[PDB]
């Protein structure tokens, strides 16, 4: 939980890591990691999930109106809460707020609320690349993209994305001793993505994990941002 994840930020700062990231939904939890040494504070909301599930519910048979409104109402409350966390962290002194979403207009509003790093996390590659281009034309400077393939991050790099997040903790969770063996096979993959991105010349490479030794090793391979993710 909290005190177990905060120990990861303290260790990276202990070992001389100058770019540490932390992901949470509570601004108080993010502020504490900010004092532990994390410079990028990532706010995440369940709003994309509620929108995805409201969209799936609309394609079912029968009366869908009361259920769709209930899901979209929760999405509004989830995003209006995340925007509050961005303001509160800005109110506290946090300089590098990040926000992840699959809707670029939610990213644009978070950018006006105080977020500096915009994380596009659209599953469709051509849908994400369009969201980058749309954010670029609005004047957004720091666009981040998340993928488990380095070639997707290089293509996103050439579209305007400055931060390239290597995330492989989504395929291991889907495939699932033994369970720890498959986790290691994914970490060996994620470390290779960072290596080739450094070879290709990627300037700002990030890496998602929850263990400081995994972020340390990805830091050895060439990761510039060590993201600590509690969820």
């Amino acid at each position: 939980d909290k005190d177990e994840a905060w120990k990861q930020v303290e260790q990276l700062r202990r070992e001389g890591a100058t770019r540490i990231a932390y992901r949470s939904d509570d601004w108080r939890d993010l502020k504490e990691a900010w004092k532990k040494g994390a410079d990028i504070l990532i706010v995440s909301s369940k709003a994309d999930d509620y929108r995805a599930r409201a969209a799936a519910a609309a394609k079912e048979l029968g009366n869908v109106k009361p259920i769709v409104d209930a899901l979209l109402a929760e999405a509004k409350k989830a995003r209006d809460e995340a925007w509050k966390q961005v303001e509160q962290l800005r109110r506290e002194g946090a300089t590098e707020i990040a926000y992840r979403s699959d809707d670029w207009r939610d990213l644009k509003e978070a950018w006006k609320k105080g977020a500096d790093i915009l994380i596009v996390d659209a599953t469709d590659k051509n849908e994400a690349w369009k969201q980058v281009e749309q954010l670029r034309r609005e004047g957004a400077t720091r666009i981040a993209y998340r993928s488990d393939d380095w070639r997707d991050l290089k293509e996103a790099w050439k579209k305007g994305a400055d931060i390239l997040i290597v995330d492989v903790n989504a395929r291991i969770e889907k495939r699932r001793a033994v369970i720890e063996a498959e986790a290691a096979k994914a970490r060996e993959e994620g470390w290779k993505q960072v290596e080739q991105l450094r070879r290709e010349g990627a300037t700002e490479i990030a890496y998602r994990s929850d263990d400081w030794r995994d972020l340390k090793e990805a830091w050895k391979k060439g990761a510039d941002i060590l993201i600590v993710d509690a969820t």
